[PDB]
C-alpha cells in the first residue's frame, strides 16, 4: 500500500553528467558515446542573453574555448556543432558509462524524472509532468541548465528534456535532446508567458483509481455520466477534454477495480462542483494530475528496471 | 525557483542491491564490502510469520540455504549471523561498487530517500520522513522488504532504514541497519498500531520559509507570539512542541528571509486556526511537514553530491 510521487533510479544518468564551461559561463552537459550535449546559451555573456544572435556568437568560438570536465578529468573537444538550441561537442573519448539510450520528444501530459545538477554534479531527483502548456513545475537555480529529464524502460534510458529557463510564473521550460523547445519558448531573456495551465484529466482519473486501489474511496458516488456531459463540466474548470483514447488507456485500471471510466468521471464531476469538503485523497487536499495511467500501474504492480 | 519533494541521486545505492532467497521466500539485500544485510523474516514461511521463533527457525538454516544473486551472478555465502531483526550473510566477494558509507540511526522528524526494490532490482526513488510515531508514509508492495532508506553527504552514503512491514493504517515500519526497529514494532504478523501521528512543527516552519523565498507569502500576518503561547495552540492540533533548539536550527532560513521564527509561528497559528480558505502554498492545500530545515536550505542553495 501507499502511493508516492516516485522518480526512476538515477544511476544510469548520473554516469553521463559532465560540466561544460565556455568563458565565464558554466552549466551541465550530457555525455553519451563521444558527444556532449548542452544548452547553446553556454556561449553567452549575461549581456548576450538579452538579445543573442547565436550563429554570430558561436562563430567566435573554437573547440579549445569549450572546457568539458567529468569529475576532475578534462575531456578533449575535437568538434562542435549547433543543432537548434543545443550545442553538440565532439570529444575524443566515448563515455565508458554510456547506458543503452534513445532520444524521445514526449507528449503533453506524460511524466519523466529530472536529475537536477550543478557544475556537472547531481543534486537530486524528482518527477515532473510535461504540462499541456509545455512547461514543467520544477525546482531549478542558477547553473541548473543542462540538467536532463528521462524515463527508463528496463535497461534503456529515454532522454526527453534538457533544462534551459524559468518563466515569470516560476515554471520551467526547455528542449528535447535535438534542441527543439517544448512550447513556444525561445532561449532569450525577454518577457515570455506560458499560456493557460490546463489540468491533465486522464491523469486525475488514473490517480482516483490509485486512491481506490489504496482503499481511499469516500468520493465514489452513485452517478454515471457521458463523455460529452463530463467534457462540458471539465472545460469550465480548465480540464483537458477526455477522449475514447484516454478511456482506453485507463482500461487496465478500470478492469482492475471494476469501476467504469464514465462512473469515475461522474465522481470527478462531483469533486469539481462540490470540492473535497476538507477531506483528502492519498494525502492530498487537491486533485493530483502528475501521475499518468502508466505511473499508477507501474507503482501498484512493482515494475522494476 | 520552485520547490519539489526531491530524493538523493540513487546510483551509489543501486550498486549495492542484491536478491536474497531462502526457500520459497525472496526479498532484497544490501551488499556492502563482504556482507549482505536483509530482513530476518526471509527465513519464514507464510505460516511462520504469524508467531515466529527466529532463533529456532534460523537453526534449521545453513549457509547453502541462502541464495544471493547480484544481477545474474550468484554470490557464495560463507557465514550467517542474526543481529536483532536483520540477517547478515558473509559472502566470499567484497562488492566492487561499495561506496563510502556509514550506518546511522535517525531521529524522528528527519528525512531520507528510499530506493524501492523488488527481486534485487530498483523500481524507484522517493523521499520519506521518519514520523514522530516512528512510521514512514511509503509505497511498498509484496517483496519490497530489504529496500533501504539513506541520505548522502557529498560522497558518503548514510544508510538509516531497511523496510520490514506495513501497519493497518497503510504506513510502514522497519529497522536501522543494526536491525533495531524504529518504534515499538515487532516483525510478526499480528495486530500492531502506530500511535497518534503528530505533525513535525519545525518542518512546517522550514516549508513556510521555503514558500517565502519562492515569493508565496500571502499567509504572512501582522502578529507575533511566544514559544509557550504557540505551543498551547500547536498541542491542540497534534503538532510537536517547538523548542529553542528548533528555533536555532531555523536560524539560516530566518536570517535569509529577515522573518523572525516567532513571527512565522504566529502566521502558522493563524493558518491552523483559520485554515487556508481554498488557497495554496507551494502548490499544496495542506501544511507540509516532510521537509527538514536542511532540505529547504539544500534545495534553495543547490548543494551537490
Ligand atoms: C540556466 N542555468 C538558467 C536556469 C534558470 C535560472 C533561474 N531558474 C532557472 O531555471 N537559465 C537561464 O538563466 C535562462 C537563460 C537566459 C535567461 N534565463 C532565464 O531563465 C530567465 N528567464 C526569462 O528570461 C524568461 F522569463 F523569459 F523565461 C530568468 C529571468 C533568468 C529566469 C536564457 C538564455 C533564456
Ligand atoms: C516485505 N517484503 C513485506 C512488505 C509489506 C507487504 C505489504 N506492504 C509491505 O510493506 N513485509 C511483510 O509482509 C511483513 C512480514 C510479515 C507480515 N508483514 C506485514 O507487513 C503485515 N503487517 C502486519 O502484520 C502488521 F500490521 F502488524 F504490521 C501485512 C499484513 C502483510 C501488511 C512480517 C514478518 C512482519
Amino acid at each position: 500500500s501507499g502511493f508516492r510521487k516516485m522518480a526512476f533510479p538515477s544511476g544510469k544518468v548520473e554516469g553521463c553528467m559532465v560540466q561544460v564551461t565556455c568563458g565565464t559561463t558554466t552549466l551541465n552537459g550530457l555525455w553519451l558515446d563521444d558527444v556532449v550535449y548542452c544548452p547553446r546559451h553556454v556561449i553567452c555573456t549575461s549581456e548576450d542573453m538579452l538579445n543573442p544572435n547565436y550563429e554570430d556568437l558561436l562563430i567566435r568560438k573554437s573547440n579549445h574555448n569549450f572546457l568539458v570536465q567529468a569529475g576532475n578529468v578534462q575531456l578533449r573537444v575535437i568538434g562542435h556543432s549547433m543543432q537548434n538550441c543545443v550545442l553538440k561537442l565532439k570529444v575524443d573519448t566515448a563515455n565508458p558509462k554510456t547506458p543503452k539510450y534513445k532520444f524521445v520528444r514526449i507528449q503533453p501530459g506524460q511524466t519523466f524524472s529530472v536529475l537536477a545538477c550543478y557544475n556537472g554534479s547531481p543534486s537530486g531527483v524528482y518527477q515532473c509532468a510535461m504540462r499541456p502548456n509545455f512547461t514543467i513545475k520544477g525546482s531549478f537555480l542558477n547553473g541548473a541548465c543542462g540538467s536532463v529529464g528521462f524515463n527508463i524502460d528496463y535497461d534503456c534510458v529515454s532522454f526527453c528534456y534538457m533544462h534551459h529557463m524559468e518563466l515569470p510564473t516560476g515554471v520551467h521550460a526547455g528542449t528535447d535532446l535535438e534542441g527543439n523547445f517544448y512550447g513556444p519558448f525561445v532561449d532569450r531573456q525577454t518577457a515570455q508567458a506560458a499560456g493557460t495551465d490546463t489540468t491533465i484529466t486522464v491523469n486525475v482519473l488514473a490517480w482516483l483509481y490509485a486512491a481506490v486501489i489504496n482503499g481511499d474511496r469516500w468520493f465514489l458516488n452513485r452517478f454515471t455520466t457521458t463523455l460529452n456531459d463530463f467534457n462540458l463540466v471539465a472545460m469550465k474548470y480548465n480540464y483537458e477534454p477526455l477522449t475514447q483514447d484516454h478511456v482506453d488507456i485507463l482500461g487496465p485500471l478500470s478492469a482492475q477495480t471494476g469501476i467504469a471510466v464514465l462512473d469515475m468521471c461522474a465522481s470527478l464531476k462531483e469533486l469539481l462542483q462540490n470540492g473535497m469538503n476538507g477531506r483528502t485523497i492519498l494525502g492530498s487536499a487537491l486533485l493530483e494530475d502528475e501521475f499518468t495511467p502508466f505511473d499508477v500501474v507501474r507503482q501498484c504492480s512493482g515494475v522494476t528496471f
